[PDB]
């Protein structure tokens, strides 16, 4: 077939209803899949011989590169996301658990001084570390996590507060510039 074909695998709904909007604007086939980490890995697999790319985010995005040999397009989590959820998160308190995926997007110590909060920050690298992690948390005395959606939804659980980080129309829109960059060069 000559129709492009692309799955975003994301938790985020604003993404994936925002998807096949673009999908249209590109002229290209949406897959949307609700999930992240090692389960989309497996759904990437699935999908892997029937579309030309796939979009996902942070974590997600490395189990998916790992595992599949098409395109995998990762959306990075910006500077920005990042303070936007801090600054929600203030609702809550002012002491927070920052929880990132390998290495930290903001310093940690601008955005304290920037949104007048203080933020102790934990990285991750496996999806095996989350439940140790927010564990951890709790005994560090803090109520709140700032992170992507598995890990709030791992807080929350918990029985703390959690405000994701999300993504939005720009990173979305580069990500897929960039998919079909790769997938015409692949061709």
């Amino acid at each position: 077939s000559l129709s492009l074909k692309i799955a975003l695998i994301s938790q985020n709904e604003n993404l994936l209803n925002l998807f096949p909007k673009l999908a249209l604007e590109k002229n290209f086939i949406p897959i949307t899949k609700t999930a992240s980490l090692t389960r989309a890995s497996k759904i990437a697999f699935g999908l892997q011989d029937e579309v030309d790319a796939i979009i996902s985010r942070g974590a997600t995005s490395d189990y998916i590169k790992k595992s599949v040999s098409i395109p995998s397009i990762s959306i990075k989590v910006t500077r920005f996301d990042t303070m936007r959820a801090v600054y929600n998160a203030k609702r809550f308190g002012n002491e927070l658990a920052l929880i990132a995926y390998k290495h930290s997007i903001v310093d940690k110590h601008e955005i304290e001084a920037m949104l007048g909060v203080k933020i102790k920050e934990f990285l991750f690298s496996s999806e095996d570390e989350i439940t140790t992690l927010i564990s951890k948390v709790k005994t560090e005395n803090i109520k709140i996590v700032v992170s992507g959606k598995t890990v709030t939804d791992e807080a929350i659980k918990q029985g703390l507060y959690g405000e994701t980080i999300n993504s939005g129309e720009e990173s979305l829109r580069r990500a897929i510039e960039e998919a079909l960059n790769l997938i015409e060069v692949r061709n």
